[PDB]
C-alpha cells in the first residue's frame, strides 16, 4: 500500500532510438525532441510518475557521487540527502547493426551490478526478417541479459513490455520528485513546453497521438532579442491539416500565443516561426517552401 521509486538507465550508442523510446515510456500525448542532445551533470532524461510508481530515467549506467550531488541540487535538497542507484539498465541497439560503439557501451554494463535488458529497436526497419534470429543468438552470447525484447520505439511495438519490466524493478521507496517536475531548465526546452501547451490548448478534441515538438533553432539577435524556429511533427498527413486548421488560422493563433508567452517568460523580443511536418518526409511544395524568407 506504499510506493516505489528508482533509477532506470537507458543506454546505447547514438541513433539507436533511446530518446524515442524514452518518449514512448513517458506516455505524454505530445512529446519533445532535441536534435542537439547534450550532457548534463545529473544525467536525468525524464521522469515517469503513475500512481505509486515513479521511474527516474537516466542516461548513464551508474550514478557516481558527483551526480547524486547534481541531482540533489536539481531538487534543491541538502546535498547529503540519500539517492539510490540504477536498478535496471535498458541497453538499446538497432536491428541487426552491431559496431565497436555498441560494444564500448556493453563493456560498461558488465562493469556493473544492475540487471541489463536488451531492447532491439528499429525492428520495423529490418529488411529480411530472417536475419534476426541468428543475430539475436549472437547478441545473447555477449552477456547474461535479464531479457531480450525486440521493439519499435516508433510504433510502440513491445514498449509496454519494457514498461512492465521497469515497474517490477522499482524499489519500495518514497518518490524523490513532485509529480510534474521540470528536469530541464534550459530556455530552449521552455520554448518547447510553451508550444506543447498551446497545441494542447487549441487542438482540443482533435489532437492526435504521437505529436512531437522540437526547437530547430534558438538564437539571440543583435537587438538583445530572440529568434526561434519551431517544428511540429505529426504521424499522418490528415493530421497536419487539423494543425494548420481551416484557412491556416489554427497554426497562426498557436504561433501568436506561443510567441507571446515566450516573450513574457524570456523578458525579451521573440520572432517565432512554426512548421508542421509529417514525420515520414517533407513534401515537394514544402521542401521548396523551406528555403525562403
Ligand atoms: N524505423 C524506426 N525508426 C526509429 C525507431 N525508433 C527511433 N527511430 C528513429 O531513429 C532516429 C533517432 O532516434 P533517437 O531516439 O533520437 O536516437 P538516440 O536518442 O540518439 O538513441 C529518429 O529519427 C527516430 O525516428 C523505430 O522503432 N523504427
Amino acid at each position: 500500500d506504499k510506493s516505489y521509486c528508482g533509477f532506470i538507465a537507458i543506454v546505447g550508442r547514438p541513433n539507436v532510438g533511446k530518446s524515442t523510446l524514452l518518449n514512448k515510456l513517458l506516455g505524454q500525448k505530445i512529446s519533445i525532441t532535441s536534435r542537439k542532445a547534450q550532457t548534463t551533470r545529473h544525467r536525468i532524461v525524464g521522469i515517469h510518475t503513475e500512481g505509486a510508481y515513479q521511474a527516474i530515467y537516466v542516461d548513464t549506467p551508474g550514478l557516481h557521487m558527483e551526480e547524486k550531488r547534481a541531482i540533489n541540487r536539481l531538487m534543491n535538497k541538502a546535498a547529503s540527502s540519500s539517492i539510490g542507484d540504477v536498478e535496471l539498465v535498458i541497453f538499446v541497439v538497432e536491428g541487426t547493426r552491431w559496431t565497436p560503439d555498441d560494444e564500448m557501451v556493453l563493456n560498461k554494463l558488465r562493469e556493473g551490478k544492475a540487471p541489463v535488458i536488451l531492447a532491439v529497436n528499429k525492428v520495423d526497419n529490418v529488411q529480411e526478417k530472417a536475419d534476426l534470429l541468428p543475430h539475436l543468438q549472437f547478441l545473447a552470447s555477449q552477456m547474461n541479459f535479464l531479457d531480450i525484447v525486440p521493439i519499435s520505439a516508433e510504433t510502440g511495438l513491445n514498449v509496454d513490455t519494457i514498461a512492465a519490466i521497469v515497474r517490477k524493478h522499482l524499489p519500495e521507496a518514497t518518490h524523490h520528485f513532485p509529480e510534474d517536475y521540470i528536469t530541464d531548465r534550459s530556455q530552449r526546452f521552455m520554448a518547447s513546453e510553451i508550444i506543447r501547451e498551446k497545441l494542447m490548448r487549441f487542438l482540443g478534441a482533435e489532437l492526435p497521438y504521437s505529436v512531437t515538438v522540437e526547437i530547430e533553432r534558438f538564437v539571440s539577435n543583435e537587438r538583445g532579442g530572440y529568434d526561434i524556429n519551431g517544428l511540429i511533427l505529426v504521424e499522418r498527413e490528415g493530421q497536419k491539416k487539423m494543425v494548420i486548421g481551416n484557412k491556416g488560422a489554427k497554426i497562426k493563433t498557436i504561433g501568436i500565443e506561443a510567441r507571446k508567452d515566450m516573450q513574457e517568460m524570456f523578458e525579451a523580443p521573440v520572432h517565432l516561426e512554426l512548421w508542421v511536418k509529417v514525420k515520414s518526409g517533407w513534401a515537394d511544395d514544402e521542401r521548396a517552401l523551406r528555403s525562403l524568407g
